[PDB]
């Protein structure tokens, strides 16, 4: 049984899958923050810049089983088309994406791709991995596809991350009062180090979803 | 002897490479236009952004001979620093760019990617190919890592394009009085023929060179 926030098409805004069309599967639910603005000021995780409380976004809700999710991400891919790929976030999708799921995406053509904050361990059948760690929670998955680190967090050990074994390293800025402060900072960050690559939230420069 | 407008380090902004950190070799001179504005209305090439008229730009100039040339795109990136990475751009690089070049760059530690308009044969031992089809150009090179083509162009067959043998197929939006416009199209195209990823020139939303 599945709890998703939205469901949606459109191109993957960050990381190195950027501009790639995806459908978007945003479960509900995170293990860093309960998601009501109260507890922000205290929660483990306090820049989330997204809504994933609930079940009442578009195309949300309560799914009886696996096949039932898969027949409504399937149906929002363009008619006749391949390629077909979605991306599950949340929230934090490990807290619901289990390993049937991703067989009966897998079964339906899908390439699964995963954005996870990396405080659980993942299934490693998906296809492409993208973590994202935060400086206060512990950071169990260190193998994956792309490590795309939010900068500038305190506590944050910046260097130690591209000791990892990951294809891409990213840094992205982090949105907020400071989202041109902290661009420039990322920029700066991989210019001194380039072993990293920017990742830019091109979604909110495009103004699409 | 080498003739290069500029040289300057600072990130890729464009294609899969988006985001990487980069010098980027600005050769001089084009084959489908002469780089003068008198001639871009009956140019083959007529929507150019870049100057690459002369040699007067930072630090251009003509290059006695390649280890001279290496000499300066190494001296651009960070002391201590691998991940050594040039873009050979213009201009239309496949008109200067050779082998001995090419090889004192790796020897160098470089991976080189080239910005090619695909009329010119390339080198092969180039690491990254991408090519960007003028629509009223011949097209000699049907085969490299990505191709980007800029939407929209007349005469354009944009669909042929995605039978030819690459890794990544992306459109970027055309700059200049639509492009706002043109982005919107370049969404709509990627949605409905989702082979196609979106390609923005992000060093104009950031602002850097
Ligand atoms: C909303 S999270 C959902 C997946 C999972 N909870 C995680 O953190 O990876 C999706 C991505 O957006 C990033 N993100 C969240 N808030 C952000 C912010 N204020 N600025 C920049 N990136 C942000 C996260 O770091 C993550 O990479
Ligand atoms: C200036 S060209 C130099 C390399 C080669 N002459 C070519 O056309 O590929 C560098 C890249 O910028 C793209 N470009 C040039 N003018 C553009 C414009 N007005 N809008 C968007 N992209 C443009 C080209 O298509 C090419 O991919
Ligand atoms: N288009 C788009 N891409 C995204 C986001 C988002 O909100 N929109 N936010 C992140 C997510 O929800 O995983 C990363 N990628
Ligand atoms: N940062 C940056 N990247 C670029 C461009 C440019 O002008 N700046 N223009 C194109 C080029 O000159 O190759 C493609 N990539
Ligand atoms: S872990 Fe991810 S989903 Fe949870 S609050 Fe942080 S950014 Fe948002
Ligand atoms: S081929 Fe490339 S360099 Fe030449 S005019 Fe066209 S865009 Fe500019
Ligand atoms: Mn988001
Ligand atoms: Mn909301
Ligand atoms: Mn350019
Ligand atoms: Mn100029």
């Amino acid at each position: 049984t599945y709890a998703v926030k939205e469901i949606f098409y459109t191109l993957q805004g960050e990381g190195a899958n950027a501009g790639r069309p995806a459908v978007f599967c945003r479960f509900a639910g995170c293990n860093l923050w309960s998601g009501r603005e109260e507890d922000r000021a205290q929660a483990v995780c306090r820049f989330c810049d997204t809504d994933f409380v609930g079940t009442d976004g578009e195309n949300g809700g309560k799914f009886k089983d696996a096949d039932a999710l898969v027949a409504t991400i399937a149906g929002l891919w363009p008619a006749g088309e391949a390629h077909r790929f979605v991306v599950c976030t949340g929230g934090e999708p490990m807290l619901q994406l289990d390993q049937p799921l991703v067989d009966a995406l897998h079964a339906a053509g899908f390439g699964i791709a995963i954005e996870t904050n990396g405080s659980l361990p993942v299934l490693e059948s998906i296809d492409w991995i993208c973590v994202s760690p935060k400086a206060d929670a512990p950071l169990v998955v260190t193998k994956g596809n792309e490590l795309k680190v939010v900068i500038p967090q305190d506590n944050q050990r910046l260097a130690d991350y591209a000791k990892l074994d990951f294809e891409y390293f990213l840094v992205q800025p982090m949105d907020g009062p400071s989202r041109d402060l902290n661009t420039k900072l990322a920029i700066d960050w991989c210019k001194r180090h380039p072993q990293w690559r920017l990742s830019m939230q091109t979604h909110k420069y495009l103004n699409i979803p």
